[PDB]
């Protein structure tokens, strides 16, 4: 493997820029913290940037094809990413042949906007079956990993299908709507930060 992190400061303004953007992003859901637990705040434990030349090589060169595509844009953007996997992408990348085949938007990995969003796929899909310790979707012990991904999405088809519909590079869905995001090529996003945190006890 040659992936590096580089553990960042709690005063250090990179890591300032990434924690107010967790904790602001965070939203009331639908399911009342069925999947992801009750909070409104976490606790921020680390942030690591991810170095990795092959994969930093890997995203640039279909960021360019995507840009030449889509009138020389890239629409890049920084979104969240929860999974089962985080692990396994920091060291490997992202990887499309491991999608979860019957999704809402088919075979793709999602990101999300919201914080609490991604949270929700941490423990697997709908929470999945909590943490590992104590089989608890809304477990304030045990730490999750978020990834905070610097994502190419290039022409977004709108959805209220295995690749991205033809002249389009990603999916945009919105099912309180809040927009999740789809790519068929693990190589249209790089893990830029892991976040390693709990979610915050309300009272
Ligand atoms: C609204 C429908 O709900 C969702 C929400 C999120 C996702 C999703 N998005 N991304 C994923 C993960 C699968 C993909 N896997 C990898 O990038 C990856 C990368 C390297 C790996 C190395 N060894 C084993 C597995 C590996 N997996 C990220 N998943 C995902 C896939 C399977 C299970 C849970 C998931 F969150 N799928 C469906
Ligand atoms: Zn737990």
């Amino acid at each position: 493997s040659g992936t590096i992190l580089i553990d960042l400061s709690p005063d250090d303004k990179e890591f300032q820029s990434v924690e107010e953007e967790m904790q602001s992003t965070v939203r009331e859901h639908r399911d009342g913290g069925h999947a992801g637990g009750i909070f409104n705040r976490y606790n921020i434990l680390k942030i690591q940037k991810v170095c990795n030349k092959k994969l930093w090589e890997r995203y640039t060169h279909r960021r360019k094809e995507v840009s030449e595509e889509n009138h020389n844009h890239a629409n890049e953007r920084m979104l969240f990413h929860g999974s089962p996997f985080v692990n396994a992408i920091i060291h490997k990348g992202f990887d499309e042949r491991h999608a979860y085949i019957g999704g809402m938007f088919g075979a793709g990995i999602y990101f999300a906007e919201n914080s609490s969003k991604s949270n929700q796929y941490v423990y697997g899909i709908g929470g999945g079956t909590g943490c590992p310790v104590h089989k608890d979707r809304s477990c304030y012990i045990c730490h999750r990993q978020l990834l905070f991904c610097r994502v190419t999405l290039g022409k977004s088809f709108l959805q209220f299908m295995a690749h991205s519909p033809p002249g389009h590079h990603s999916v945009t869905g919105r099912p309180l709507a809040l927009a999740e995001y789809v790519i068929y090529r693990g190589e249209q996003a790089y893990p830029e930060y892991l976040i390693t945190y709990q979610i915050m006890r309300p009272e």
